[PDB]
């Protein structure tokens, strides 16, 4: 039911979009065609997992005073509340696919949900698809004000939502720049490559990781389904920061462990955070327990498309079982999310069940 | 033809089983006329589909790549072959009786194939039952050691049957603990069920349905089969395990549907599963398809005995399209298992065509 009411808006948002550029904006049919197409091919064909929190959430908040007015329990509410969740789930979802469209482009990615990456689609540009990017950020706001001009958290919705954009670049200016030593870090410095792997840091890690996946991925979806519930003062925000904190970066691990060992016809896109020298998890937890010999072969061996280099960075990183440091970490975390989501059922017990449910999407994910 | 010479040899091992019974063990005509009634209530009635597969698998090998060892098309060997292929298949219709009697107990059902389970046998005691159960499993070892006494291949038949043997008491243990939290499993602390259902996964339904169903219910079959035919080694076992464990996933899923949807009169027997509030197919997908809310009131009335609670999960059920998710749970299967197949018929089509008969008869069902 709820992908099919969310799926409903996506229909009702498409349309808005293209049409207000073709009545608006002096489009032809051509363009609003690619328009159209870019939109789906970046929107779709993922878990809408961040969209659907936010209705679950909202759905969930709905039934505790509901809103609060004079009558006696009224359903417009609750389709009202449900509407502005579904278009805040896809102000998400467009979100992540802007960060996505430029992300592929940065990592160089050439597939991404077995499809090819959109910037390496046969008839598309990266020039334009920088700026494909860009117009899908823009589409969640005409969207949010086309939709939410009348909703008096407009402000605080936007605001939120910027903040957390906001944050997800800071990520990935973290992430991006960790394979350089940050002293030297300088535009007007000549190319320093990547020579030691001091900063590839657990603590280093936690920061890129936070930033650039937990806030836009847990925090935001819970955060806006809250708003549209007019139930954000309801709950414990120390907590549920918490949560996402956690659920954020144990998600992003997965994805870090899942590219080494997840074969690309499950995962999608052809793991190569190694030969992109990319500080993934199974990096900095590796470097950290490896023996000096060990850390060796990695150094010459890391950040190579060599098929013989990153095979033995699967070996290293096989040998020192990180395949076991993980199984540790994510029973760790499952503890803590456990107990956090406990103080939170006691004050907000509708709350913290879609919570629980959002735990439930993401301890199990091998996709 | 086949269901013919099947028939007689069950005469034939119980011709048997019961003299030895009564020249050998001090049996009285009283106790045989028991454990006699025993037998055939217990081991017939049901469509003889694995006892009757290893007949085909037999048939079709002699034929489709026989033995070069066999002769130069001669009646002899097919009179032994057919007949072995008859005795290993009311060793695993034996198997299956003996894993019935007991299951009924432990799921405690009512009815089985539209009669009461033995154990709810007027003169069967629940604790007779429980032996009886025990005594259709010696009788596997006894039929077996009496007729293939000569036979070359005894060691490794009675090996592999009883690797599957211990394969289902497994898959039993499985099933049977999916009530409850496993970190919470310690003989010496009380039992009590799971109120978050977090261990119904797919992953977790997957492997109680791997070991408990498929291994006995798709392998057994078909490598007896090919031991009676000595032709395993001319096929690619990987991929005979692979529909093995296809077909016989699809199978329990199938039971599972069956049993929550069809009515007792089709099926045989009253519908257990969410009284029992077992891990079940429909729980599984359902829980990871539905909202917090939905979930919640799933909650509230799975798992117990009172109609009015049952209607609802049934209702939340197919209001939340179940149906539509099974249908395309089997077209999956479907083209999957249609893909081994021709890679099975490959280098051995003679198996390839006795195992799509299997396939044949487990897509369509409608028992
Ligand atoms: O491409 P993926 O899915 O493998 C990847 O994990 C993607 C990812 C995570 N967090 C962000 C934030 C902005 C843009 C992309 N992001 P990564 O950052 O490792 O490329
Ligand atoms: O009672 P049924 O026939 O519906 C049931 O399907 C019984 C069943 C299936 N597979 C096994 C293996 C060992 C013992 C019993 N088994 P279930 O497991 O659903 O209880
Ligand atoms: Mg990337
Ligand atoms: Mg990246
Ligand atoms: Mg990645
Ligand atoms: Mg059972
Ligand atoms: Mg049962
Ligand atoms: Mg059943």
């Amino acid at each position: 039911m709820p992908m099919q009411m969310f799926m409903q808006v996506y229909d009702e948002i498409q349309m808005f979009l293209l049409e207000e550029l073709e009545l608006k904006f002096d489009m032809d049919p051509n363009r609003v065609r690619y328009l159209r197409k870019m939109m789906d091919t970046t929107c779709l064909g993922g878990k809408y997992n961040r969209g659907l929190t936010v209705i679950d959430v909202a759905e969930s908040l709905l039934s505790l005073s509901p809103n609060n007015n004079g009558e006696e329990d009224d359903g417009a509410r609750r389709k009202r509340v449900l509407h502005d969740a579904c278009v805040c789930g896809w102000m998400i979802e467009f979100l992540q696919a802007h960060y996505l469209v430029e992300d592929d482009i940065m990592d160089n990615s050439v597939t991404r949900r077995g499809k090819p990456c959109w910037y390496r689609h046969p008839d598309v540009t990266v020039q334009c698809a920088i700026n494909d990017g860009l117009l899908l950020k823009s589409w969640t706001h005409m969207m949010a004000m086309h939709f939410f001009a009348d909703r008096p958290f407009l402000q605080d919705l936007l605001c939120r939502f910027n903040r957390v954009d906001y944050t997800t670049a800071v990520g990935q200016l973290y992430d991006v720049t960790s394979m350089f030593d940050s002293n030297k870090l300088d535009p007007d410095v000549s190319q320093p490559t990547t020579t030691d792997f001091a900063e590839f840091t657990l603590s280093n890690y936690k920061r890129i990781v936070k930033y650039k996946t937990a806030y836009y991925t847990y925090l935001l979806p819970l955060v806006m389904g809250l708003i549209v519930s007019e139930a954000l003062p309801t709950v414990d925000m120390g907590v549920t920061e918490e949560l996402a904190m956690l659920m954020g970066e144990y998600f992003q691990v997965q994805d870090d462990v899942m590219d080494c060992f997840t074969p690309p016809e499950r995962l999608g896109k052809v793991g190569t955070d190694i030969q992109d020298a990319k500080c993934s998890w199974l990096a900095v937890t590796f470097l950290a327990k490896a023996s000096s010999a060990q850390v060796a072969e990695f150094k010459a061996n890391y950040g190579s498309g060599d098929s013989e280099k990153v095979a033995t960075v699967r070996r290293l990183y096989e040998e020192a079982d990180l395949q076991g440091d993980y199984v540790a970490y994510e029973a760790a975390v499952a503890e803590q999310v456990k107990e956090l989501i406990e103080k939170l059922r006691l004050c907000s017990p509708g709350f913290a069940a879609s919570v629980e449910t959002l735990w439930g999407k993401t301890y199990k994910r091998q996709k």
